[PDB]
């Protein structure tokens, strides 16, 4: 199923993974697209940070779900 991906700047970013692809693999896949690392990149939906151990499936992300992607490290 295909979805958007929101990134902070505004850009609206196509992809497609399937309700069993662990949050992991949505993230490797937008640094692919991008060029950014996955584990600094938070999926955010429902007002609840997707964890790496949850899935699409979990989060009932449908066909054409937002999802909204927003920065995330240490050192601050």
């Amino acid at each position: 199923m295909l979805i958007k991906v929101k990134t902070l700047t505004g850009k609206e970013i196509e992809i497609d993974i399937e309700p069993t692809d662990k949050v992991e693999r949505i993230k490797e896949r937008v640094e692919e697209k991008e060029g950014i690392p996955p584990q600094q990149q938070r999926l955010i939906y429902s007002g609840k940070q997707m964890n790496d151990e949850k899935t699409a499936a979990d989060y009932k992300i449908l066909g054409g779900s937002v999802l909204h992607l927003v920065l995330a490290l240490r050192g601050g």
